[PDB]
DNA sequence: CGGCGGTACTG
DNA sequence: CAGTAC
DNA sequence: GCCG
């Protein structure tokens, strides 16, 4: 399936040592350079060849075609030392780029240096001492029960909540990051003011354990970014994410949250070049228009009930979810 | 060359 | 606003 | 990094 793997691998820890060190557009024009790689029919067998790829430029060929001609990479020996650490202290949650450079230009280099000596916000307290659980994916029967804990909860205050896990999980995928669910109501009512309650019913019993992003403050709360642990013995604590949406916003929600975020973006670049803007709240018919410039025309929500619509009104098929790893990869079936 | 998804918290 | 996240 |  994978024809250029050997090629792949290489350009992957690359893109990984731009990643953590904030180069973000570079990082993406070398995870899509890498897909495509990964989506061609045979091994890439000339220079010409990967440049008639899209996605694949002069500078990917030259390093495609090194690697498959001279079979390492020389680039990777010139890979600069702080990236395993900087890869380390991104791990963290709350941490990112900006983090992990100042934590690495006062002189930190392990867990340890940040556990007892770094400034942590409090939700890069609480990566912190998660470190390991949330590094490791669970496996898919963990989500489910996961899911099921989030959907009684619910359902005990109002039987008729939907509940869907999303994510990999919904993409069919054997292992998950973290637990995605989307709760809303087909009355278009009764998924308002869900929060204080389930979040209530959901820390009584001690499943969770640990509040990320979550603004209790607000009875329009839409997000919850946690932890949660199922009950049992040597359970691990994971990541769960709850949205709680409109029914009328349900197919978008649930596009969004479906998956991936290469997908998404994709859809939404579409969107644009269209006319449109897609969210996860809407697809609009919206468009820009400023007196010698550009700026806001909110333009108008396009009634989706399903997910086909947002498909067919972008001019493409629906795709299964769990075709959804990228947009331009045509799986055939 | 400039743009690269669109949105929601936290501090 | 900047950072981080989904 | 690549693309229009
Ligand atoms: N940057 C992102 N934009 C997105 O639109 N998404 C959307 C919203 S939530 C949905 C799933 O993303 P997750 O980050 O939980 O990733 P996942 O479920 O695909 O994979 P994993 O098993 O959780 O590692 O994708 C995620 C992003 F990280
Ligand atoms: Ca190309
Ligand atoms: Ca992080
Ligand atoms: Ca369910
Ligand atoms: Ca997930
Ligand atoms: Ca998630
Ligand atoms: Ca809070
Ligand atoms: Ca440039």
């Amino acid at each position: 399936t994978n024809h250029n793997l050997h090629i792949t691998e290489k350009l992957e820890v690359l893109a990984k040592a731009y990643s953590v060190q904030g180069d973000k557009w570079r990082a993406l024009g070398y995870a899509k350079a890498i897909n495509a790689l990964k989506s061609f029919h045979k091994p890439v067998t000339s220079y010409q060849e990967a440049c008639s790829i899209p996605g694949i430029g002069k500078r990917m060929a030259e390093k495609i075609i090194e690697i498959l001609e001279s079979g390492h990479l020389r680039k990777l020996d010139h890979i600069s030392e702080s990236v395993p650490v900087l890869e380390l202290f991104s791990n963290i949650w709350g941490a990112g780029t900006k983090t992990a450079q100042m934590w690495y230009q006062q002189g930190f280099r392990s867990l340890e240096d940040i556990r007892s000596q770094a400034s942590l916000t409090t939700q890069q307290a609480i990566g912190l001492k998660h470190y390991s659980d949330f590094l490791e994916r669970m496996p898919r029967e963990e989500a489910t029960e996961i899911e099921q804990t989030v959907q009684k909860a619910a359902q005990a205050f109002n039987s008729g909540l939907l509940c869907v896990a999303c994510g990999s999980y919904r993409r069919g995928k054997a292992t998950c990051g973290d637990v995605d669910v989307l709760i809303t109501h087909p009355d278009g009512r009764s998924h308002r003011g869900i929060f204080s309650r389930l979040l209530d019913s959901l820390r009584q019993e001690g499943f969770l354990t640990d509040d990320l992003v979550s603004q209790e403050e607000n009875g329009q709360q839409q997000k919850y970014l946690g932890v949660c642990r199922l009950p049992g013995p040597g359970r691990r604590h994971r990541r769960l994410d709850i949205i709680v949406v409109p029914y009328s916003e349900f197919a978008c929600a649930l596009l969004y949250f479906t998956g991936s975020a290469h997908f998404n973006r994709s859809m939404r670049a579409l969107a644009k070049t269209k006319g449109m803007s897609l969210s996860e709240h809407a697809l609009s018919t919206a468009v820009v228009r400023n007196t010698h410039g550009c700026k806001v025309g909110p333009g108008r929500v396009l009634p989706t009930p399903t997910e086909k619509d947002v498909f067919r009104l972008l001019g493409l098929p629906y795709r299964e979810p769990a075709e959804r790893d990228w947009l331009e990869h045509h799986h055939h079936h």
